[PDB]
């Protein structure tokens, strides 16, 4: 029993972080195989960020000029190639500690654990979601960029996030590990406005089926509603709307808990209608859609 | 910028989880140099679990009965003692992956990250709270018992915790490596209610203080207040007491963001009196405290 915020172990990822400088910057890479990845930023002084021509900057660059380093050792730089927004730096070493992974770029909504690193040295790790926006909500400092995010399915790392930027509004934007920025982000330090910041509708009835499960209830009701009704609702509120997708993969929380999934939808119409009058819910006043259906399904299970 | 509840990297405590089985009952030990640590209990059916003669259950069980296991290769037991409420394997292969490490029993009010962890395999990683009636609110199924708390100082694990018992209430009880309890909390199953839980005071201005620092800052109000007025207003809220102590820890991130610590408390006692009014701070609609002051320094500063 209990629900919390939950990383995976980080160990696999934590053997991949190297420090990469190239100049004065220095930020993180992810050493797979013979392969570092990092930002392409790295080859910017603050001064390009605001209007860097990466193919000229690029230019000026050798093998030579960037500085891999794993813990106390060098590794000797043969290749450099700019994919999208990352570098890929060929080492002549392939990483001992190279995991089973994958690159996946993830949707919208979807969870992933980013483990925050400086100068090639893991400080933390925190779990996140991809915000409807195509933001994170991060903690990132300076030195932070080339911090992944990242699942784990038993051995397997499925590599999902890069950390490049801040916006001026303090939200952090990055991309997939092919060098995609999520949504409609560039690496230049610029007047960046993210769109709305719905609320992920499909996690948040998922964390009301965890709290279900975990004892706290009072927040049941006597209504049902409509998927139409519902999205009403929703709107209002700036909730992503409900599809029948969602509800298809709310269906084994709602089996294991005999409720129906447009009953939790009534219960969590309401929660917004009436706010929640001063009580918590698995320890938050507030309804959190940082729990997907696969994570309640996890973590009230207990997969490893 | 951004603040989040973050753990300490997993890495060098998965290095240490291995699967203990006794008879019927499989949980989680530590494998440290040549020792395997486990909560007694696992010498324990449910049964047993009512009233348990611990020193009787022993008796029966020769270093053969305990089968520890790494992955997928098993270490032979050539000794095992009960201390306290843990039992300590002897193995005749030290744990190639032991860490620097030591065994710390931590404060009520400090913080740890938990390796939650199934058959010796790790499933998540949380930073959690000692809460001041010695009970942690976790995440916690069969089978994640030896499941420890832990702190990192750069290459150091301080063990701090153990997961032994899920109380009839659902907060969870263990002990440090020692095999004492925290708290008044025996290993066995039975009425025992855990004390009020009251608020840690300091974390939660440290917490203020993050919020200051991270842009959150419409809860700073024009008023001061004294420690004997503050205690006033904190006993009727369930928070702890604060200290000069509490006040001293504060200095640094008192300087940093110029607030008095007294101006700040002053500002939480409104925050309590006078509530959110539906507002959030670092996005959340409750006073966090579950970060300590050394935390929000950490986070705020980089630290690996
Ligand atoms: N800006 C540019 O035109 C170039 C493009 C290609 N390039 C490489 O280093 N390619 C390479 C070399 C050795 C092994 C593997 C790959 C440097 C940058
Ligand atoms: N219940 C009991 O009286 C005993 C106490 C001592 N004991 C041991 O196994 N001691 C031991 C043996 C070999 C190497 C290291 C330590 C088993 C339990």
């Amino acid at each position: 029993s209990g629900f919390r915020k939950m990383a995976f172990p980080s160990g696999k990822v934590e053997g991949c972080m190297v420090q990469v400088t190239c100049g004065t910057t220095t930020l993180n890479g992810l050493w797979l195989d013979d392969v570092v990845y990092c930002p392409r930023h790295v080859i910017c002084t603050s001064e390009d960020m605001l209007n860097p021509n990466y193919e000229d900057l690029l230019i000026r660059k050798s093998n030579h000029n960037f500085l891999v380093q794993a813990g106390n050792v060098q590794l000797r730089v043969i290749g450099h190639s700019m994919q999208n927004c990352v570098l890929k730096l060929k080492v002549d070493t392939a990483n001992p500690k190279t995991p089973k992974y994958k690159f996946v770029r993830i949707q919208p909504g979807q969870t992933f654990s980013v483990l925050a690193c400086y100068n090639g040295s893991p400080s933390g790790v925190y779990q996140c979601a991809m915000r409807p926006n195509f933001t994170i909500k991060g903690s990132f400092l300076n030195g932070s960029c080339g911090s992944v995010g990242f699942n784990i399915d038993y051995d397997c790392v499925s590599f999902c996030y890069m950390h490049h930027m801040e916006l001026p509004t303090g939200v952090h934007a990055g991309t997939d590990l092919e060098g995609n920025f999520y949504g409609p982000f560039v690496d230049r330090q610029t007047a960046q406005a993210a769109g709305t910041d719905t609320t992920i509708t499909v996690n948040v009835l998922a964390w009301l089926y965890a709290a279900v499960i975990n004892g706290d209830r009072w927040f049941l009701n006597r209504f049902t509603t409509t998927l139409n009704d519902f999205n009403l609702v929703a709107m209002k509120y700036n909730y992503e709307p409900l599809t029948q997708d969602h509800v298809d993969i709310l269906g084994p929380l709602s089996a294991q808990t005999g409720i129906a999934v447009l009953d939790m939808c009534a219960s969590l119409k309401e929660l917004l209608q009436n706010g929640m009058n001063g009580r918590t819910i698995l320890g938050s006043a507030l309804l959190e859609d940082e729990f997907t259906p696969f994570d309640v399904v996890r973590q009230c299970s207990g997969v490893t």
